[PDB]
């Protein structure tokens, strides 16, 4: 848990998980749903991710829906093969420019970031950063909200 510079509490809300990782990506679903989440998607690399997301914003844009953001929360793995967390966070924030709205990004880490990791969450663009074990979830997004 922290801040980047229950079977109802994500009712109404939809999420993505961005995780390289099979268990662990199932897992997290299976913590969100029953937390009550609206909609939960998954996807297994950051360029899934950015994919998602843009066709999301265009979708919602082109049909002029009441929720502009696909998703309400996103949580992405830092470490992830090809286009790691902080690439696919970058890329999302360009992405959502020409929208003028911002998607709610939760870095997902199995260890405290050091300096440069540190560094690179605040300059991607992150939100918030939570542990694997996504125990401080709930606490994270009421920080969030």
């Amino acid at each position: 848990s922290g801040l980047v510079p229950d079977d109802e509490f994500l009712r109404g809300k939809r999420v993505l998980v961005v995780d390289d990782n099979f268990i662990s990506r199932k897992v997290a679903t299976g913590k969100l749903k029953k937390m009550g989440v609206s909609e939960v998607e998954q996807c297994d690399s950051g360029k899934e991710a950015l994919r998602l997301v843009t066709e999301g914003l265009t979708q919602r844009e082109e049909q002029g829906s009441v929720d502009k953001l696909p998703f309400d929360y996103i949580f992405m793995d830092c470490q992830m093969p090809e286009m790691d967390g902080y690439e696919a966070t970058r890329e999302i924030r360009k992405v959502e420019k020409s929208y003028g709205v911002r998607t709610p990004i939760i870095a997902v880490s199995g260890h405290d970031p050091g300096s440069e990791e540190a560094r690179e969450t605040i300059q991607a663009g992150m939100d918030a950063f939570l542990d694997k074990s996504l125990n401080q979830l709930a606490n994270v997004i009421r920080e969030i909200e």
